[PDB]
């Protein structure tokens, strides 16, 4: 009784914070699924008037030009700015576990590492974002379609709420398992306008969607700032599109635990490392 | 040329002042490709007396498994000599073929610096498994031959690369192979079959390979030959470097490079595009050189 009887039914998206090979079985299947309560109630609080002041000195830009920056802020020094994500979210030994199951192999330590730490505000009257992978950051990776090893992850999470009004995101569920990937326009998709999305929340719920999945902003209102945090992990082979060893002050990441430190790469795991030495080693954190 | 003799395969050779569309020509089509004079020999002269030091302090590992041990590996080239830092990484021809390589249109470099290696093979050092460099990102050759490039090595000859000391062995053509897998026995249905040949070079000769192609040092057959090397590995701007340059690299040195050098090192970003422009390696939607500093 999930749809009325007889019904189309939409694509699948789960919702779950119990077991971690649960979650991932659902993201497996799936490519995506929501964790409702990712961060605290308190924390997304904390967290977000202290990004609050960044975010105020943003201007929109209003351009009709089709870019993704459209009347959307977007944010990323989120650990300068910001004790309870830096002290607290970062350390969600969920997010690990996880992280461990898409990326990590055993006994090579953590295959994983922070992409970016993007605040993203779609401002109201914003048009919808244009569909895509993720993984079009690394553009060779669509040509492996879905037996292709996962590059990207996302821990998406709100912010303020997230409505099918306020412009929330658009997801396709399964689009991971496809034949072909492909960019997203009537070019080159063969399915462009019979893809069927589906919205994804309330502040601190998050979503782990895989880089292969199909998504998009939505269109926003007439005064709703629809805010998320993004926490993009990607595996140690890659490059990060935020050069966080060079803008994160050696203060916060002597008070980062090794982990994390691997996390924003001041640590290495032979990658990223000082001519056979741990890049640690090199910036005094023993 | 030999006597019905066996000719074995044909590694291309050029002149450093040869143009660039001509050796890249030869590099796509064998996957390799000679450059004679790529240094000058005063100039890499300078540079192995400048890293030697570094070399005298490194203990030659020897082991009882026969490892790819009895290798000298030094990555600070750039804190340690003047001569790489100011002029080797300075090449034109070098940027002109990493250029046509990587970069696409509007996108600036498409490229930076993975290491900076010099590797001294050692007397009676055993050969090393034959692999393509491509393997370091693992995922690479499941895409095959039709796979973008995301690698290719400078490979410098520092002192003389002769078929006894352990030049390094190529295979030519291997980058179009129908399937790329590990070789070994297991997944390589040539394995033990496949011919080789060898680099022969001067010092300052190098030879630019993809890291699509299988190859491996040789073994070190002398008794007294330290077969010195200097490896300039370049990939995409997407991808990892296994150095952290930008954060060994002193600041004072940052400074003094030109700014395609400071790309390469990570002192600066690059723009990508996907209708959207993304800064890679960046700073909040700035380039990095900014916070640093740089203009
Ligand atoms: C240029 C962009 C890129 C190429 C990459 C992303 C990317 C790093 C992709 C991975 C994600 O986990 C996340 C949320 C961290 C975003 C943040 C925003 C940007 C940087 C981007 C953007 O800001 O557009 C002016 C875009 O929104 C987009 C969709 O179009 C892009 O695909
Ligand atoms: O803002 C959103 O809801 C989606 C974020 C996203 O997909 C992006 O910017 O790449
Ligand atoms: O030293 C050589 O000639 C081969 C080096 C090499 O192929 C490697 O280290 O990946
Ligand atoms: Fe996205
Ligand atoms: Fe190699």
């Amino acid at each position: 009784g999930l749809v009325p009887r007889g019904s189309h039914m939409p694509p699948r998206l789960q919702r779950f914070t119990a077991s971690a090979d649960e979650i991932f079985a659902a993201f497996q299947e799936d490519g995506c699924v929501v964790i409702e309560g990712f961060i605290s109630p308190e924390q997304v609080a904390r967290f977000s008037q202290e990004v609050d002041p960044a975010m105020e000195k943003i201007p929109v830009e209003v351009t009709n030009n089709g870019n993704s920056n459209d009347r959307t802020k977007r944010f990323s020094k989120c650990v300068i700015a910001s004790p309870t994500f830096r002290n607290e979210i970062i350390e969600s030994d969920l997010m690990h576990e996880l992280c461990d199951r898409v990326f990590s192999k055993p006994g090579e330590g953590m295959g994983y590492h922070f992409n970016d730490n993007m605040v993203i505000e779609v401002q109201p009257g914003a048009p919808a974002q244009r569909l895509h992978r993720d993984q079009e950051l690394y553009p060779w990776w669509n040509s492996m379609g879905p037996a292709g090893p996962e590059c990207l992850i996302n821990f998406f999470c709100a912010v303020t709420p997230f409505t099918e009004e306020n412009g929330a995101t658009r997801l396709v569920p399964g689009s991971h398992l496809w034949p072909e990937f492909t960019q997203i326009n009537e070019r080159d998709c063969p399915q462009f306008g019979k893809i069927e999305t589906v919205p994804a929340m309330q502040p601190g719920d998050c979503y782990l969607m895989s880089g292969k999945v199909i998504h998009g902003a939505g269109h926003n209102t007439t005064t709703d700032r629809r805010r998320a945090l993004a926490l993009s992990i990607i595996r140690r082979e890659l490059r990060p599109m935020q050069a966080f060893s060079l803008s994160v002050p050696m203060k916060l990441a002597r008070e980062m635990s090794e982990r994390s430190q691997t996390m924003f790469g001041f640590r290495s795991s032979h990658f990223w490392g000082n001519d056979g030495k741990d890049i640690a080693h090199h910036l005094g954190l023993i």
